[PDB]
């Protein structure tokens, strides 16, 4: 199955494969009723939205029943180039107005749940580049499908430093199980709203690995499949930014297995200069704030 | 301090500094009937290990009693090129023939112990890339001058990745207090006999670390120091290999720090081509087993 494998193919628990030959008319007609919602989140994104946006486009009133832009603060021209792309874009105030805004990439996707009504849903990031447009129907497949699958994790070719030397290596450690798993971090992938409100949602750059793990240990691993994207391009990670993400995958992944963070953000130590004369203390905030279940909040 | 700092330069626990200002002549006189081994560390590196018993041959019959490169299981030429450079050679199985030996870095630091003598032993990697000759006398200056300092660590400037990923990031989160150190995971350092051997050493690339954690859990961060060594050149890590190192400094912390390990590797996933139509299944090695003190073993 890892031996040949392809963009579309998907793997299961219990190590088996499954190579999908349906069309994307076949699998809306596998849905029975079943309503599936795209989620965009943005931060500042004006020069990709518009591509991301037209590579899913053509599935909206199809497959797809809502394309959604979670905007998370932008002050460029991000709204306005997803709604001239034909998303409707929702701010963090709108999707969720009687709680207050917390920072980070896992408040949008935690509100963005109670902006989206969908029965199934797809998360994508705003920043790829040039997304193939089967990315979507890929990560739908095995929901759809129906294998007791609650959660599809995509992997992907390099045209990440945290994913494999944090990441990974800490899942080894601590939930060996989920070792399996290629691309823990990744943006792209898809759940049931059963699950997603199910669960709460870890801060800032947390949320991905923080869903994984909490799907694992409610529903074990027969409620998560992987499927291969093929090659994904995006935009690459600022090298300042990554200690930072460490920090906060660390503090979620810790915070799942049941042992104390300090709370303490990373500090950073930046040489001012080559000789190493001087250092720029720098510290990065960490958060060990969840948001609870969204049935806890806005309850279906 | 930080604002402004040099090679040779101290950073003590209570956020002081100092800027040392004694000969290498004077220096030996602080001593006070105190012997100083040097220990370097040799797995493989014929290239490098002339140059680097070069820098540290003077100081020998004067500040330094001792050098001895511990070879650790080296097959090319780097016993011999370390006699000719006027290094005495101890291998793994010559330092302590009555316990069996195990593979990594670890065990040849633990086994320097029983084959050095000095009250002050002081580790340099022997692929460091022309090493600066005041590297010794800079590391040994804060245990020679007494503060109650029994570990000193370097820091240094790029002419990594697991430092400032890794070892870094679970430092905030599991021991916040030693946030302060820059180099948690470098091979030049300095430390008492008393302390080294009544702390046990952790596996492969988990030793400094340990050490490290260690020598805090015991004896407090008023025993630890930080010498700025200025430009520390050194062969670059391997890519491969940083997934391994990681790993194990996970292991290693998460033990020191009474959290269960699953002693399960990471496994890595490499694309064989590049649509990833196939990957490559590869577990490196983790080890959770501990030399313990060497005053339990072979007591001074
Ligand atoms: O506070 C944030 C930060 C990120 N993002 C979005 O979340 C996705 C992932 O962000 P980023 O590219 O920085 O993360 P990475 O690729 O490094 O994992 C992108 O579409 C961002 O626009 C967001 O909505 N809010
Ligand atoms: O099993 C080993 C591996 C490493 N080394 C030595 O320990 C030092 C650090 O090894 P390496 O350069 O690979 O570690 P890194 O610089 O990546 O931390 C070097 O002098 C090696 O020759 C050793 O004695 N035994
Ligand atoms: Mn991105
Ligand atoms: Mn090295």
């Amino acid at each position: 199955g890892l031996r040949d494998t392809r963009p579309g193919d998907t793997w299961l628990a219990d190590r088996s494969w499954n190579r999908p030959g349906w069309t994307v008319a076949e699998l809306e007609a596998a849905k029975a009723g079943r309503t599936i919602s795209v989620v965009l989140p943005a931060l500042d994104e004006e020069d990709t939205i518009g591509s991301v946006i037209d590579s899913i486009s053509p599935l909206v009133d199809g497959l797809v029943d809502e394309l959604i832009v979670l905007d998370s603060g932008s002050t460029d021209d991000t709204e306005i180039r997803a709604v001239a792309a034909g998303a409707r874009v929702v701010s963090r105030e709108q999707a969720l107005p009687e709680v207050p805004i917390r920072p980070g990439k896992g408040e949008a996707l935690w509100r963005s749940l109670a902006a989206s009504r969908g029965d199934i849903v797809v998360f994508v990031d705003s920043d790829l580049i040039n997304p193939h447009p089967m990315f979507v129907p890929w990560l739908v497949g095995p929901l759809l499908t129906g294998d007791g699958v609650h959660l599809v994790k995509s992997f992907y070719r390099r045209p990440g430093r945290v994913t494999e030397l944090v990441a990974r290596p800490l899942l080894a450690a601590l939930r060996p199980e989920l070792g399996c798993i290629l691309q823990p971090l990744g943006g792209e992938y898809a759940a049931t709203r059963e699950l997603l409100t199910s669960v709460p949602f870890a801060p800032g750059y947390g949320v991905e690995i923080g869903l994984l793990v909490d799907t694992f240990d409610r529903l074990g691993l027969d409620a998560i499949a992987q499927v291969n994207l093929g090659v994904r391009e995006h935009r690459n990670r600022p090298l300042a930014e990554l200690g930072a993400m460490s920090r906060q995958v660390i503090a979620t992944l810790l915070s799942r297995c049941g042992i104390p963070d300090s709370g303490v953000g990373l500090t950073q130590f930046v040489a001012d200069g080559p000789e190493g004369q001087s250092y720029t203390q720098h510290t990065w905030p960490v958060s060990l704030a969840d948001r609870p279940p969204m049935q806890a909040i806005r309850p279906r």
